[PDB]
């Protein structure tokens, strides 16, 4: 379904793009043919989108990745959060440039209908994306396109403005600047919460439901194990959470009566994906220990 | 040091901008307020690889990361490229409109002045930033990025020379920033690619290059001890830190511990010391510990 979407986005956005080609061409505008090249960016996110949805199935072990690619949907919405920051800074400095120097927009009725047909396929974007692990990419799809939309109204706004009071002239020239600050205030707002997402499950943070000590107070709270040791929390992608730890048990006999405890503990959690060793024997904080431990060769 | 040498090299981008900013008050050209406002992503890669060197030194077990933020280098490197990408794409398009209708300066002497001082500072940049992996991966980003914008001030001195020189007016003057705009451009995309490449890959769990999965799961089942071994995840956290975690059978509980010295004296070989192993003692029965809501979105692999 993700697939459809976004193929029919980028087919619509070609489309606008030969239509803004062709209208240039008809009226021999060099600016807004121009700006018809500045689509390219959109092209470029929904076909960063396509590829992270692509890669994104390949849910199997692989020889050069074991999890199989089911980050990739999340490092596409990372890539996407981070192409609207640049571009949303990219705009901001031009709206400062329009602030220091003005600028005046000619032929305001074929910009109007430009930016009448760019809202509606926007529009159309907004209905394929209104979202009813891969929710990440198509969040980062929905921003951009909610930013392009942010853009037609705000020309569409502008050409009106300029078609019906220029020729008080001077405040008419800086209402373009204003609204693309307000809209970079918009989009930050509302992209920053993707990005910090989408780069905090790259790095391998817990994820924001489960609290390292009563997981570890619980842990503990098992009858068999006497300390938990080494435990490591992070997140793949979604739902997938994996839990690493250590455990000393001091009888192995009855390992399976506490392993399924332990399993049955992490299940309470959102944790399905465990890997438990026990130890059997205090100097040693880790009886499995390298014979040559550096700083620079284990985690944490 | 590391930290010290990106505060070195803010400082110059500082007072860089600072001098641009006077020499176009004092010129009175706007070109050079909009190229001095357009150096500020050099502010922002040089902040981001600053607050990841701030960060990544913190290794110990947080609440929010149980691996600490390690990563943190190699998610800056990533961000650095996907920056210098994002500008290059930016300059590329900057070209196709350069070649569409040119662009003619006003005053070389002042281009030529200003693209002389960025040029000592970017070489400089380059001597300064010459040279753990993950520590390498930052500052092979904000190289690229300082060679990028060395690139482009020595396009932009040849220009301003060439037009001093030449043009009075040729037609291929007008379309030789454009040219080496391509240039620049294909080179500094063909040198980030691998540093692109290798960040994204370190971030997506991939198996590092020096480690062969087949061989890895072969050689673990070759020991007495085990029966089988299922679900071997193997990934790299940052630099020379790779984990490895497995699922094994052994014959009895008793005598284990035997085994487990073995299995870790396998990994040990290898460049794999962060390890965990999951003894599994005794239908298929693919796994004897497995969750009893067992669903494809909520497991690895
Ligand atoms: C932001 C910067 C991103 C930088 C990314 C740099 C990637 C570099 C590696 C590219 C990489 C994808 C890895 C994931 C890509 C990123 C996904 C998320 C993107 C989010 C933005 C290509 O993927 C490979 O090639 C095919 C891809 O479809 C596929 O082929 C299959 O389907 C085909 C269908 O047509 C068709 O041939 C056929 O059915 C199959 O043969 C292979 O199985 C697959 O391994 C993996 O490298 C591969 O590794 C293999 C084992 O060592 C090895 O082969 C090669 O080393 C290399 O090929
Ligand atoms: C470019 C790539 C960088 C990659 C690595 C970046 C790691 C940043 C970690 C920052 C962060 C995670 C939020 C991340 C946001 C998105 C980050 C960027 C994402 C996009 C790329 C954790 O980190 C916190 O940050 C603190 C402030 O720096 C710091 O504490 C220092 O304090 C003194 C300061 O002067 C210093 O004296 C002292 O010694 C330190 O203890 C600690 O690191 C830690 O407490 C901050 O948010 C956390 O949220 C918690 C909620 O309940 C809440 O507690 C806090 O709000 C905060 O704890
Ligand atoms: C387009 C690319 C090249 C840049 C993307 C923007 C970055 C420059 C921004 C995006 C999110 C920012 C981070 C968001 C949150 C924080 C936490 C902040 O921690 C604090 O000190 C908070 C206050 C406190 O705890 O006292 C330090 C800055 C940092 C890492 C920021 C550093 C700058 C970042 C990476
Ligand atoms: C003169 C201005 C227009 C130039 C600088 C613009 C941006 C660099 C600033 C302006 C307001 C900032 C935002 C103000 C408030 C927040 C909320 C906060 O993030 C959250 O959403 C946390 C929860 C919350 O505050 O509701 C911190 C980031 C963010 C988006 C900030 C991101 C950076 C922004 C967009
Ligand atoms: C918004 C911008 C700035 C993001 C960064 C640029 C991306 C558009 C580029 C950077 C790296 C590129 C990837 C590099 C490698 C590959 C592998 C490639 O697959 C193969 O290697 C196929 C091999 C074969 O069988 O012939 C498919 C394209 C893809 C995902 C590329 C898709 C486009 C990517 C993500
Ligand atoms: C207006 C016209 C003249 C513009 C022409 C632009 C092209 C000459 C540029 C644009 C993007 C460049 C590409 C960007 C990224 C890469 C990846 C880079 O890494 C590899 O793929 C390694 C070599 C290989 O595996 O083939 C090789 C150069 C290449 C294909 C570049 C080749 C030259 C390209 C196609
Ligand atoms: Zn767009
Ligand atoms: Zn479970
Ligand atoms: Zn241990
Ligand atoms: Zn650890
Ligand atoms: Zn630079
Ligand atoms: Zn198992
Ligand atoms: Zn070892
Ligand atoms: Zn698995």
């Amino acid at each position: 379904r993700n697939r459809g979407r976004l193929l029919c986005m980028l087919a619509l956005t070609f489309m606008f793009m030969v239509l803004e080609v062709v209208v240039s061409r008809v009226t021999s505008s060099l600016a807004m043919l121009s700006d018809s090249f500045h689509m390219l960016s959109d092209v470029l996110a929904l076909v960063v989108a396509l590829v992270a949805e692509r890669f994104a199935r390949r849910t199997h072990a692989t020889q050069k990745n074991t999890f199989g690619w089911i980050r990739a949907e999340v490092m596409g919405a990372l890539v996407n959060a981070i192409f609207l920051t640049g571009l949303c800074f990219a705009i901001l400095l031009e709206a400062i440039e329009r602030f220091i120097e003005p600028h005046e927009m000619q032929q305001p009725l074929v910009v109007l209908g430009v930016g009448v047909a760019g809202l509606l396929v926007n529009v159309l974007g907004l209905c394929l994306f209104h979202h009813h692990a891969g929710q990440l990419n198509m969040r980062g799809v929905f921003l951009h396109v909610l930013g392009d939309a942010l853009g037609s109204v705000i020309v569409v706004v502008n050409a009106l403005v300029f078609y019906f009071s220029w020729k008080g002239p001077c405040w008419v020239l800086y209402l373009d600047p204003t609204l693309c600050v307000v809209m970079v205030c918009i989009l930050l707002y509302t992209t920053y919460p993707l990005l910090k997402e989408s780069a905090l499950i790259l790095l391998q943070t817990v994820p924001k439901q489960i609290d390292i000590r009563n997981l570890i107070k619980e842990l503990r709270n098992v009858e068999g194990v006497e300390e938990v040791h080494e435990l490591h929390v992070w997140q793949l992608a979604g739902s997938r959470i994996i839990a690493t730890a250590h455990i000393k048990c001091e009888d192995p006999t009855s390992y399976m009566e506490v392993a399924k405890t332990i399993k049955d503990v992490f299940h309470n959690h959102g944790i399905h994906a465990t890997t438990i060793q026990p130890e059997f024997a205090s100097v040693v904080p880790c009886e499995l220990a390298c014979r040559t431990q550096c700083a620079l060769k284990q985690c944490c």
